[PDB]
């Protein structure tokens, strides 16, 4: 066939990238809305925000609304969910978006 | 400001998607070359080979070459390697290319 589903021994974070919009404020554990591929809105969570992308940053998917101006993880939860994922081997965002729920 | 590093739920294995030029082919269990970053290369593992990928065709990077003839890891191993990963969630990746090692020697 055409293609090939290929693994890589990749990095741990594993995220994607999304212009921040102008006066739009966000902070790391903040859930956020973004577009994915030839398609429309989906939620996410923040867990860098740098300055630099691995793309130009004008081909760059932009954002588009901040669920949450306070980040629903805390600094404890967040050290915690974090640690977990890089010591027993879990893709960060399934430990994220698995551990909210329980949470709330 | 500009770029805010997000995580999104993604599907079961999260791989990577490469185009298999005319002519060549591949099959599960198999190592390739691969391009990684703007002029890199690396080795990865065939997971599974489909008639699809999120984006299309003409903009996969393309496999630079296969390394094994046949699968380097035995059929029921290999099927063990896919569940565990699934299952206790563990990267595929992170999963095929520890073990071989273990494996192999």
């Amino acid at each position: 066939m055409p293609v090939a589903h290929v693994a890589l021994p990749v990095p741990l974070p594993r995220t994607f990238d999304y212009l921040l919009p102008e006066g739009m404020t966000v902070k790391a554990g903040c859930r956020v809305r973004v577009p994915f591929g030839k398609q429309q809105e989906r939620i996410g969570i923040v867990v860098s925000v740098s300055d630099a992308s691995e793309l130009p940053l004008n081909e760059l998917k932009a954002v588009v609304e901040v669920l949450d101006s306070e980040p629903v993880f805390t600094h404890s939860v967040w050290r915690l969910l974090l640690w977990a994922a890089d010591y027993y081997h879990h893709p960060i965002g399934d430990v994220l978006f698995h551990a909210l729920p329980i949470l709330l």
